[PDB]
């Protein structure tokens, strides 16, 4: 057929109960994740095609970048708690990978300060238990899908996007296929 198990996607042998409908994993340290988000705009193309009643969830991962990697997961939790994901994603990517001016938790905070988030507001989220559980949620989700690498995307806790079984030349054919495959899986 047009969409095939083992081709554009794979099936988790152990489906995840109560998972987000569309769940993406990434790291701000991840060069491929920079490409996915900042050059290919995969998230944005996926959401442009999602059915009504389907939201996209995006989680950060700890395993790249050591202590800073975990700082970034906690800051992403702060972004989710504050609802400012769409203001910090680009300067976090660019600060870690382009300018490389993000080298400590304080440098991360600066990005939020510069983006209009009050310091008091950021610090209260940073030290909150609400943010601590948001960190734990992200870690739990990674365990639940038995995550091996990033970027990755899972649909309805049952299917894993398989970009290596897709076409690679035209970034745009590749991106459209990725997005089309997510939509297909969402209704499956």
């Amino acid at each position: 057929a047009q969409y095939e198990d083992g081709k554009q996607y794979t099936t988790l042998e152990k489906p995840v109960a109560g998972a987000p409908q569309v769940l993406e994993f990434f790291s701000f340290f991840c060069p491929h994740c920079y490409q996915f988000e900042e050059v290919l705009h995969i998230s944005d193309n996926v959401k442009k095609k999602l059915p009504e009643g389907v939201k996209m969830t995006k989680y950060h991962v700890n395993f790249m970048g050591g202590d800073l990697g975990k700082d970034l997961t906690q800051a992403w939790a702060v972004a989710m708690a504050l609802g400012v994901e769409d203001k910090v994603t680009v300067p976090l990517f660019e600060g870690v990978q382009k300018t490389q001016t993000i080298r400590s938790a304080s440098d991360i905070r600066d990005v939020f300060i510069n983006a209009g988030i009050k310091g008091e507001e950021y610090d209260a989220a940073w030290n909150s238990f609400v943010v601590k559980s948001l960190v734990a949620q992200q870690e739990k989700a990674a365990a639940d899908v038995q995550l091996r690498g990033v970027p990755a995307m899972f649909v309805n806790g049952k299917y894993q996007l398989n970009p290596q079984g897709m076409d690679t030349s035209n970034m745009d054919v590749f991106v459209q296929q990725y997005a089309d495959t997510v939509k297909y899986l969402s209704e499956k």
